[PDB]
């Protein structure tokens, strides 16, 4: 059966024809720009192209029209376990098609084989102080991988616009292969020489191998391997509007290669209002457990919610900029938890769950939070914590692994369609008067 | 004892917050349309971001709180010696809307010299870089790594009111400005990391002078180059919010990533061939022109070479603007620097820039595919650096990177002071447009 590159090569003509048709309608009006859009971070403004996913305010995120549940049903699984593979999600995002299981196996083999790192990346990582925030470490080491960029070199030689997409593809695959190893090196700074050169099991999936590099390989960790697969698939893409996806696209649009461009995305993911949300939730939950105890009641949880809000604080992991109904990424994680009795017996999980049953009504009554349903960040941290990954500073590093998926797909499409530099116009306050 | 920078900014914040409230009361007002062309065309045409410090005027070029380049050359404080406006003074104007006194700038230059030292780990990180790692990659990486020193990131982690966000933003912005010329010099001088990375700076010298000293271009003998450098860094500090470096800084910053991470994103955008490379392209093109036509050129030779470039299907770099309808006043400010240095004027490469600026606009109009075919700043900057023996064009973007910290850091400070939200547009697929 076709490999990924071949499969992408077969859908490129249909995408280019679709693009030509849309371009023939260039003069068509689709929206207004208001003052609110200028001062409000472009919120509500339909102004960028993004092929792979469309975030529906009522249904949540869809991937070529498929729900999360559709993807959990249709996408190939690992050689063992129950959860859909992130490599299969990548295939679907890129091509618009669901790969066969043996297509995904040949693709997982590519990701295991291209995972090795040049020596200088080991040296760079070993120079980091141990107190350097893990997302800073991750962003820096991805950027540094630009020494290996095929796009950057091919471009420097003279490269036709028609040939841009293929080196972009080769670099994207290279990045995906290497990023879990860079992530594990962030986690395991005393073992950089071992973990940074360890050969990966050639028949295991991307997430399994990631877990092995984290020191969480083997039979004993098989539920965690499924969590990881699900988590990485769920977080791979969420439209083009989010800061990490947009930053990748923006930097990429200047023809910076995928290593540089996704490094910009990771720097945006390091933001407290973007990728660090999950870490903040776990901290807030643990401080709540600390005050009210493991034999907490609804009443305890309700008072702590009210005490948080009355002090002028936010309840993290609730509300969204676009979403209007409960986040189907949150629900898919809650559904994973529902069938693991040991997760359900964990009080920190019980606390997350009870909080998800009470918080939405408290927040509505308090009245300052837009659509106060749980988002994915409400739950992800506590599930990692359960599996003895009790170092919340590193949860965002896993988000960084996942989130390479969707934005790299769109970079490939950007270069294949020949999209120009992203260049809005700016204005001052005095100009708006 | 006149206000320091922080105090001066603190005095204009209330007026800016009142102006912002007034604009916000007009939230529902329509200012333009979104067309299909805008979505597929990289938001070109779309007025969709706030940027306070600079605005492009179609007749007068870039203006900084309404001040032309000529106004800034007249009014802004100069160094203890030399003829050119200081970048520290441009920063002050961008941030505050006001012109600092000369002693205000001196107190500010002293702060920048005092905070210029680097943690040891940044020396170690830079020494790990391979020799072939592109300089902009090195610069972006080392700026990000300075986030270990971020007061915003730690203050935020402790609990910080929204109203106080701007202050740690400001402290980190100043810290970044202080350190970036030392990081830049380390990018230029990878064999001397230990020496250049700990070298004590003259405590009463300006930002650019000290940068030049760290580059190995200190002293009386380099005083004209110190003026060039001052002017270059001032002229390139800000040019609206739409350009990739400014926008990326703003975008990353809007997620509350600290200024080190945020400007590191800008530098990654500046590394992009369609953003960071114009000055290098002009120098190459000018030297290849000198190479083919020699030192004894005439108007007619220059004219034929322009036409031969355009007939080959090639661009004449450093000419053209989308809006601006006269020469770029940044170009002219560089030409005015040259006018008083006889040795620059005797350099044939400069003579070639100049004659080319007198002939190219008419040739390009007659050719007809370049909108407003007047010189831009890039037409001159590279050749002036080349004259001063700064003949490693691969590193010109590093110097642009130093300059371009100025405007975007100012906007980050204003973003946090006004409490602007996360930048998050809506996206759409091709099928949704059809
Ligand atoms: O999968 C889709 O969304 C349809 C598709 O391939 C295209 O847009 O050409
Ligand atoms: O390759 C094509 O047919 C379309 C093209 O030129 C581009 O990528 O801009
Ligand atoms: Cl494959």
């Amino acid at each position: 059966e076709p490999d990924l590159k071949t499969a992408l090569k077969a859908v490129i003509p249909a995408k280019r024809e679709l693009f030509k048709q849309v371009k023939e309608r260039s003069d068509e009006v689709i929206g207004e720009v208001k003052v609110a859009n200028v001062i409000g971070g472009m919120r509500g403004l339909k102004s960028m192209l993004w092929e792979g996913s469309v975030l529906d305010p009522e249904e949540g995120i869809r991937f070529h029209g498929k729900t999360i549940k559709d993807c959990q049903k249709e996408l190939p699984k690992g050689t063992s376990g129950t959860e859909m593979l992130p490599e299969a999600m990548f295939w679907l995002l890129l091509t618009g098609q669901v790969p066969s299981t043996n297509q995904v196996r040949a693709f997982s083999r590519e990701l295991a084989e291209q995972s090795h790192l040049p020596q200088h990346i080991l040296d760079l990582i070993k120079s980091f102080p141990r107190s350097m925030h893990p997302m800073t470490q991750l962003s820096i080491a991805v950027a540094a991988l630009n020494t290996e960029s095929k796009f950057a070199k091919a471009y420097e030689k003279g490269l036709s616009k028609a040939d841009y997409w293929e080196p972009t593809f080769d670099d994207s695959i290279s990045l995906l292969a290497k990023i879990p190893r860079v992530a594990a090196l962030v986690f395991r700074p005393d073992e950089v020489d071992q973990v940074g050169t360890q050969a990966l099991d050639a028949s295991q999936d991307w997430s399994y191998n990631f877990a092995e590099l984290l020191g969480k390989g083997g039979k004993e960790n098989q539920d965690f391997h499924d969590l990881l697969r699900l988590y990485l698939a769920l977080h791979g893409d969420h439209e083009g509007g989010n800061v990490s996806a947009h930053a990748t696209h923006l930097v990429g649009s200047a023809l910076s290669d995928p290593f540089l461009s996704y490094s910009a995305g990771l720097l945006g993911l390091a933001g407290p209002l973007h990728g660090l949300a999950a870490q903040e939730v776990l901290r807030w939950i643990l401080a709540m457990q600390d005050k009210i105890g493991t034999k907490f009641t609804d009443d305890d949880v309700r008072n702590y919610l009210w005490d948080t809000l009355k002090s002028g604080r936010v309840v993290p992991g609730y509300g969204h900029g676009v979403l209007r109904k409960p986040d189907p990424r949150f629900q898919a994680l809650m559904d994973f938890a529902a069938t693991r009795p040991d997760v359900l017996a964990n009080p920190v999980f019980q606390l997350v769950k009870k909080n998800s049953e009470i918080a939405p009504a408290v927040l509505t009554e308090h009245g300052k939070t837009k659509n106060p349903h749980p988002n994915v960040d409400a739950a992800s941290g506590v599930l990692f914590y359960h599996y003895a990954f009790q170092q919340p500073l590193y949860y965002t590093v896993t988000f960084g692994v996942s989130r390479a998926l969707g934005p790299l797909v769109q970079l490939i499409w950007d270069r294949a369609l020949g999209l120009p530099i992203e260049r809005p116009k700016s204005i001052n306050l005095l100009g708006l008067k």
